């Protein structure tokens, strides 16, 4: 499923992420644009032979379980095909864990590069939420 954004944040906010962890649902809008550009079936290879998967790109190393990430862990204990749903429970809930784990939001790269520091209510301007 390819979400709109204001799709999106609603969904988020209906599963509990806005403000989670004191991050705000625009926070949450751009990492989703910037890790999966709103797709739930995005999946991409890490040189480390890795994957992530889904909407926020979790990763096999430490989160999932796609039975091909050698010595990695299954935090969420769930498999990595969950993650690709059009429904989003189990990636919320995988990142309510993922952002509760000491680094807050850092853990999504892409959300450092491109959306920490920034206007990022511009993700939910317009949203009837
Ligand atoms: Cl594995
Ligand atoms: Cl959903
Ligand atoms: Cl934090
Ligand atoms: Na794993």
């Amino acid at each position: 499923k390819v979400f709109g954004r204001c799709e999106l944040a609603a969904a988020m906010k209906r599963h509990g992420l806005d403000n989670y962890r004191g991050y705000s649902l625009g926070n949450w809008v751009c990492a989703a644009k910037f890790e999966s550009n709103f797709n739930t079936q995005a999946t991409n290879r890490n040189t480390d032979g890795s994957t992530d998967y889904g909407i926020l790109q979790i990763n096999s190393r430490w989160w999932c379980n796609d039975g091909r990430t050698p010595g990695s862990r299954n935090l969420c204990n769930i498999p990595c095909s969950a993650l690709l749903s059009s429904d989003i429970t189990a990636s919320v809930n995988c990142a309510k864990k993922i952002v509760s784990d000491g680094n807050g939001m850092n853990a999504w790269v892409a959300w450092r590069n491109r959306c920490k520091g920034t206007d990022v209510q511009a993700w939910i301007r317009g949203c009837r939420l």
